[PDB]
Order: C-alpha cells, then sequence, then structure tokens
C-alpha cells in the first residue's frame, strides 16, 4: 500500500494474511485475502499458481503485524486450496484471478468471530459502485516501489473507481482490462496497491453495506501515473463461489 495509512485488524478484521513454508522451513508472506465464511478465505490465483500445494500455506486471521503475532489471531492450514480454472496471465494482466481457500485449526475448526475476525459480504450479482466511488484496499505490500521491506504494520487506503471506459483507454491498459476486472485509482496517483497487497480486499459501502467489491489483483508499478490497480470483479464471480464453496 503506497501512502495511506497505518491500521490494525479491528479495522478489517475480514482480513486473511497467507504465508507458505519453505523446504528447510522458513516462513515467508505471500499474500492478502478476505473471509467471506467461517472456513473460506478468497484471494487471488496468482498468489498460489507457482506453488498450487495447500500442505504449504499458513493463513491467520485476526493479526495486524507481519513477522510477530498479535493478541486473539487464530492460525489455520488449508484443508483445500482452490484455484481458477480459467486463469490465465499475460505480461501484465491476470484473468480470472480468483481463488479459495478452505481453512482448518490444527484442531479441525473454522473461524471463530470476534472484535479482531468477522466475516464480509459479496456483491449480490453484477452490483458494483458507479465510478469515482472511494472504496478501501488492505494490505501487507510494498510502502513505496523501490522498497526491499514489507510494512511490518497492516495498511489500508482508499482509492476511486474508474469507468471500463476510462480504464479502456490506450494510455492507461488498452485491452489487458477486461469486464470482469475493476479498476481504481487516486485523481494524483498518490496512493495505490503494490507488490504484496494481492489477493485482499476492495471493499466498498454498496447499499449501506461494506461489500467485498474487488480483490487487489495487478498493475503496471504503483501509484504510476494513468497506471490504475487492477482487481478482480467479485460480482461477476458469484456462481463460481457459490459452487466452490461446498460439498
Ligand atoms: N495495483 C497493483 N500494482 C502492482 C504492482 C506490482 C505487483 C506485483 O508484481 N506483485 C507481486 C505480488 O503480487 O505481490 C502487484 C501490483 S497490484
Amino acid at each position: 500500500i503506497i501512502g495511506g495509512e497505518f491500521t490494525t485488524i479491528e479495522n478489517q478484521p475480514w482480513f486473511a494474511a497467507i504465508y507458505r513454508r519453505h523446504r528447510g522451513g522458513s516462513v515467508t508472506y505471500v499474500c492478502g485475502g478476505s473471509l467471506i465464511s467461517p472456513c473460506w478465505v478468497i484471494s487471488a490465483t496468482h498468489c498460489f499458481i507457482d506453488y498450487p500445494k495447500k500442505e504449504d500455506y499458513i493463513v491467520y486471521l485476526g493479526r495486524s503485524r507481519l513477522n510477530s503475532n498479535t493478541q486473539g489471531e487464530m492460525k489455520f492450514e488449508v484443508e483445500n486450496l482452490i484455484l481458477h480454472k480459467d486463469y490465465s496471465a499475460d505480461t501484465l494482466a491476470h484473468h480470472n484471478d480468483i481463488a479459495l481457500l478452505k481453512i482448518r485449526s490444527k484442531e479441525g475448526r473454522c473461524a471463530q468471530p470476534s472484535r479482531t475476525i468477522q466475516t464480509i459480504a459479496l456483491p449480490s450479482m453484477y452490483n458494483d459502485p458507479q465510478f469515482g466511488t472511494s472504496c478501501e484496499i488492505t494490505g501487507f505490500g510494498k510502502e513505496q516501489s523501490t522498497d526491499y521491506l514489507y510494512p511490518e504494520q497492516l495498511k489500508m487506503t482508499v482509492v476511486k473507481l474508474i469507468s471500463h471506459r476510462e480504464c479502456q483507454q490506450p494510455h492507461y491498459y488498452g485491452s489487458e482490462v477486461t469486464t470482469k476486472m475493476l479498476c481504481a485509482a487516486d485523481p494524483q496517483w498518490k496512493t495505490d496497491s503494490c507488490q504484496g497487497d494481492s489477493g485482499g480486499p476492495l471493499v466498498c459501502s454498496l447499499q449501506g453495506r461494506m461489500t467485498l467489491t474487488g480483490i487487489v489483483s495487478w498493475g503496471r508499478g504503483c501509484a504510476l501515473k494513468d497506471k490504475p490497480g487492477v482487481y478482480t470483479r467479485v460480482s461477476h464471480f458469484l456462481p463460481w463461489i457459490r459452487s466452490h464453496t461446498k460439498e
């Protein structure tokens, strides 16, 4: 998250922090995600495609910090890593960049809600705010593009929804951007998602409810003029999500 501000998990209690175990046993951060129900975290497929095996992943809920534990956090394994069959990666653009992780504890349970761990509503089908709407994005991604380190403290910022039509332009993304994607950006290109924020939430207030409108997916650089952040448009994948979150 370029710009924006520091936050804690109370202000985004559905945010999930996804890590992977390396052979040799170091644990490194992967991406964010969003808890949509007690046993289901939603994220991007690109976070996972190179290491598609569900036993290497660890998911924390209720965690505000990168490399230190937060009081009341819950730690999970991935009983289940579900990647979108139609995924596709071009140079930048990732298509169908959506993934479901079914979480379970060593004790075999899902999330128990708390002050620091709640779920986020999906939008209803093909229902998104109008362009120019202000939404929030959350993550542990880089604070500046040149950084080597990721912030130890969770961050969020505000970006505004850009029309399919604006984002369509040459000087923007041309045809890299589909109607299954959403663009969002700051009017001064001042603040943005960046490397490491992938998989986490773009949350818009939609009919006065906090709604998971987008999932951080890609962009050319960060906080670059004419180069918005690109988000998977959740309201075009509800059947995929509905089918894949069952028995
Ligand atoms: N809005 C975004 N800008 C960028 C720039 C770079 C990257 C990127 O390379 N990320 C690696 C990663 O996914 O963490 C992701 C984004 S998402």
